[PDB]
């Protein structure tokens, strides 16, 4: 509802990423991540289910 939604800007995972660090989340194509950060051009900071981490800026689609 609109709670959960307020204020966030939303990402569609164009390609499965699997983690190569800690701090790096595990994503499959179509899954929707909420964007935290994107200021680097190759990694953003993204939450999803409880986590919140990276995931390069190649596999991520800004929803808008």
């Amino acid at each position: 509802g609109p709670m959960d939604e307020t204020g966030k800007e939303l990402l569609l995972v164009l390609y499965d990423y699997q983690e190569k660090s800690p701090r790096e989340v595990t994503v499959k194509k179509g899954d929707i991540l909420t964007l935290l950060n994107s200021t680097n051009k190759d990694w953003w900071k993204v939450e999803f289910n409880d986590r919140q981490g990276f995931v390069p800026a190649a596999y991520l689609k800004k929803l808008d």
